[PDB]
């Protein structure tokens, strides 16, 4: 029985650029997770308490998801590498414009995840690809949910009176069309 | 005892004009099903939830409604014939403009059981108009609902912050002056 | 951030001929639906009536996987196109001959979602690959389901005393191996 | 205040047409429900135990319709007349034929409504059409369920098997398509 770079037994080794992207990855999802936080920030500043509450939400389950992905790389006996976190943006003129970046920031997480599936496949890593086939299927109702969001907020067209009412749906828990 | 049309016994013969009548509108209502789809998309694409969710409910009633009508060929012995299912109208300019064609397409399903009504009362069909008796009822209440909603949406007045308190109101079941 | 063709602020943009053929497949659904619809009336109409009460509900099942169809289309900010829907067949000179055309129905269903995997495929679309994954397989389990339920009615060869027998099963909700 | 026939306060004069109609009526669900309590003996002769149960349930239920009709005569003031009743059938060479007799009982039963119906729309008795329609009703879901049986026993083309095996569906209360 081999032994992997991690020291564990090996089941199957893996591709050291599939491994890089992996790793790349789970910075990308901590790298969301702080902007999610930013965002709970800003809202916060600015007395949009269910805004605030719904990004606090996002940035300890985008944090959750990056601890599963170094739960993989465990499980396939490969080293974790945990990478230097850039600052997030922290600064924005308008809900609306924070929204943008939201729905951006979750369509990223996707595509990158699309860009680790890709090398899994040309590598016929098909642990790999069975692992994230579920994730992605979250960030479809990621992005169905961010895009809504974004979309009633855009409906409200700088209202301030409607961007009270979204805010009061978002404390209430109401944060998907459904 | 003789055999009706689909082969079951036959309780009393039913005039073909009528017959003919009953099928078409078996096909008004499965139209008026598939336009309350198109509607709950419409709704959907626009982030207006609670309309969303409104009109996929009563997609599902409308087509409720249609097989209750097959339902009743069947325990008359006669035949059924489902026929060719026109695409519905999907594009609005406006929810003003979608909850008129919503309200039509009510007052239509209607006018379309009136004229089944009196052609069973030209045949002296007094079955067909006991059977369609209680359904006049429901969409006497149908109409006064869809007469309040597009009502309560023409007061908006095209304001975005009044239509996302309407949608929430759908949401929460509040579709009715109760 | 960019619109998609619905409006909807756009995750990634997917190419018109899968758009096309998941247009198409919610068309094939529906027609399953309908036609699942005809035969629940055909079994009503011989007094077979849990063979009338499982199509009765298949029609509804297929109905809904339409339109869970027509929520990942919103999902993914592209048009939906509801279509004109062709009369179903209405007609068979026994219930073997039925439950045959029913299992056609789903595999052809089946068949259909393979076509569009394929062509999501063509096109690395890997969120509609993974959207596909679990329709597959209640596919698989449908398919079965449908063998066993032609099976066992082609095993009774025609005598009316095991038809009855059968149907009694299904009224019971016994339409699977178990 | 004037008395009506019945000596009770009359609130609108009745047509003696209209009341001879009724009370042959009347004389027709008394018939019809010895008529019922005949077929159950013949069934139970044969043990034919779920049959037996069935039409002695619909013997005590067409007799309640009758005191039903007796008791409206009651509420218009009218007279009662209790006539002298026939001695039912009691000789069948088959349960299909039974069956057949028992559908010919109920659609006689309906028609015999519809002519006092038609009668009461003649003298324009509001009255005696809203107390019917909910009768009617009753009658059109009766066809359904006597078409259902008859059909069922038919199917089975005089098998004992068969027919054991839709006796037990009887006796379990199974007595419609459900
Ligand atoms: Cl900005
Ligand atoms: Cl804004
Ligand atoms: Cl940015
Ligand atoms: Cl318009
Ligand atoms: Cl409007
Ligand atoms: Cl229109
Ligand atoms: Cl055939
Ligand atoms: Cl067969
Ligand atoms: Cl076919
Ligand atoms: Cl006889
Ligand atoms: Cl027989
Ligand atoms: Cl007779
Ligand atoms: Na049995």
């Amino acid at each position: 029985v081999a032994q992997g770079p991690n020291g564990r037994a090996l089941a199957e080794s893996m591709n050291p650029d599939l491994l890089s992207a992996i790793q790349q990855h789970i910075s990308i999802e901590r790298y969301a997770s702080v902007t999610y936080l930013a965002m709970s920030i800003w809202c916060a500043e600015r007395e949009l308490a269910g805004f605030y509450q719904f990004f606090d939400g996002e940035a300890k389950d985008e944090q959750s998801h990056a601890v599963h992905f170094t739960q993989y790389l465990i499980a396939r006996s490969q080293s974790n590498d945990l990478q230097t976190l850039d600052a997030p943006r922290q600064n924005w003129d308008s809900l609306a414009s924070l929204m943008a970046t939201a729905f951006q920031m979750e369509a990223d997480t996707t595509s990158s995840i699309q860009s680790v599936y890709a090398l899994a496949e040309r590598n016929s890593d098909t642990r790999t690809t069975v692992f994230l086939d579920p994730l992605i299927d979250a960030q479809i109702q990621s992005e169905d949910q961010f895009a809504y969001l974004l979309g009633r907020v855009k409906f409200a067209n700088g209202d301030p009176t409607a961007l009270l009412v979204i805010d009061n749906e978002l404390r209430a828990g109401q944060t998907q069309r459904g």
